[PDB]
């Protein structure tokens, strides 16, 4: 894809600043693509936008189709006289998961009584129609939230037999006795795409195109996973008998396994890939642009057998990448994905990716820990630019928190790069600057950078620390805190490097 020069910023709703303890779909998102704008921003990225469980990951969602409803602006719904809100004392600048669903889950349920009392007649039937659209995915999702609550929560795999085979009748019998419960879920669906479909017309009003974000595997315990069992390696239970996962390497002797279930590529190749198509098509409606984690899972994926703790006893296993790609590219003429091609890749991996034009991703954190040949640094970025320069991604320390654990050597030759193209600092609290400055002055199409570095924030603002027990997925900015200045500072980069 041609992609333009220009840069952006990385920023989860959730992170947005506001009342009722996370950032939502409203008046703050509004400010933040007004303040892009004015900084001269062209793009907006955020994370998977899905329902969370345990852990509050958008990465593990209860669904690969459904939005949040963590993000649904409860104003709204207030000023219609649907529900009271109050502030049982939330956090300043951190979302606390555990307040949050003592607090919003009841207040949406109470909108809901509000909602089916005083709700006008076009209202209604807009609800009505939103289901009968989204029917494919909608009746699994919500029938699945509902029959958690009748079951303490247990995951879909541990429900009674009828159910967890999906038994045309007990699903028939449940939908019934759950009516009242299902439609309950599928409002929070209609409320949260029905104010991202407003929030989406305000970026592109603002000429802002946003970057949504897409895991490659979905979760375990999700509603697609218990619709379609036969696309997954399940056993006859509904367990899965291998997890997805990365090989040991000079870090992890034991590896990474990430307990995904893994597709059967074979089966999905026959049907046409149709959940990819689908869950393209989705993504197009919400995003301009989708990155896809874990990319080289493509081409070839780490195989773990689900009875074990670690890696180690995993095997590579091949996958259509080719061939899915290709469908993408029928039915969608054009291949809107970028590729999040870090760690160890190969060289199909890497002709996979540009075959279709997809972009990659380099990341300046990771470039002073070795010699002029590290591919992160710059001057190595291939020369037609298709890719994606970030100082760090959610998953990385905020820059100024890498900065301060940083080896000696990689400081130094970090000052001594930047010097090399006529970037200067003098204080810490500038490195997260500078290295931004250096992306921008490079040939990578797209720069997008974490607002913590923008606000030069340290460790407490890390979004995500992968290994850490807790305190992921939390941080959030201030009221006001992201000032003009930054986004006058943020402009005049753009202007002296041709990305405005
Ligand atoms: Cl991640
Ligand atoms: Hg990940």
């Amino acid at each position: 894809m041609e992609l333009p020069r220009a840069f952006g910023l990385l920023l989860h709703p959730t992170s947005l600043p506001g009342p009722y303890g996370v950032g939502v779909l409203g008046q703050e998102a509004r400010d933040f693509l007004r303040f892009l704008k004015e900084a001269g921003g062209r793009y907006w990225q955020v994370l998977p936008l899905g329902p969370t469980g345990y852990g509050d990951s958008p990465y593990q969602s209860f669904s690969a189709f459904a939005g949040n409803p963590y993000l649904i602006d409860l104003r709204p719904l207030a000023e219609r006289g649907y529900v009271r809100l109050e502030d049982p004392g939330f956090p300043q600048g951190r979302v606390d998961y555990g307040l949050l669903y003592a607090w919003k889950w009841p207040a949406l349920k109470e909108a809901f009584r509000g909602f089916k009392e005083k709700a006008s007649p076009e209202e209604r039937e807009a609800f009505a129609a939103f289901r009968e659209r989204e029917a494919w995915w909608l009746e699994d999702y919500a029938l699945f939230m509902a029959l958690k609550g009748a079951h303490g929560g247990l995951p879909w795999n541990r429900w009674p037999l009828p159910l967890r085979k999906r038994e045309e009748k007990a699903l028939r019998e449940a939908k019934s006795a759950l009516a009242e419960e299902v439609a309950f879920h599928a409002f929070t669906q209609w409320l949260f795409f029905r104010q991202w479909g407003a929030l989406k017309a305000e970026a592109e009003a603002l000429g802002i195109r946003i970057i949504g974000d897409m895991p490659i595997f979905v979760a375990e315990d999700s509603a697609e996973v218990w619709a379609h069992p036969e696309w997954f390696h399940l056993d006859e239970e509904g367990r899965p008998t291998v997890v997805a996962g990365v090989p040991p390497d000079y870090f992890s002797e034991t590896g990474q396994r990430w307990g995904n279930p893994l597709y059967r590529w074979d089966v999905l190749e026959r049907e046409g890939f149709s959940f990819w198509i689908r869950r393209l098509e989705k993504a197009l409606e919400l995003f301009h642009l989708v990155r896809i984690d874990h990319f080289r899972g493509f081409e070839a994926y780490w195989e773990i057998p689900a009875s074990c703790p670690t890696a180690v006893e995993g095997r590579w296993v091949k996958a259509p990448g080719e061939k899915l790609f290709q469908k993408i590219q029928e039915v969608f003429g054009e291949v809107p994905v970028l590729a999040e091609d870090l760690g160890v890749i190969t060289p199909e991996v890497e002709a996979l990716r540009d075959r279709f034009g997809l972009p990659g991703m380099k990341v300046l954190q990771f470039a002073f820990d070795d010699g002029m040949e590290n591919p992160f640094l710059p001057h190595n970025y291939p020369a037609h630019g298709r890719v994606v320069v970030y100082t760090g991604t959610h998953d990385n320390d905020t820059t100024l928190g890498w900065y301060r654990t940083a080896t000696p050597h990689e400081k130094a030759f970090m000052a001594r790069y930047l010097a090399d193209w006529g970037i200067t600092f003098r204080e810490e609290e500038e490195v997260p600057w500078a290295l931004m400055h250096l992306g921008m002055k490079s040939v990578a199409r797209l720069a997008v950078y974490p607002v913590q570095d923008v606000l030069a924030l340290g460790s407490e603002a890390r979004m995500n620390y992968p290994g850490r027990p807790s305190g992921n997925w939390a941080w959030r900015l201030l009221p006001g805190e992201l000032s003009p200045e930054h986004g006058a500072r943020l402009r005049a980069m753009a202007e002296a490097t041709e990305r405005l």
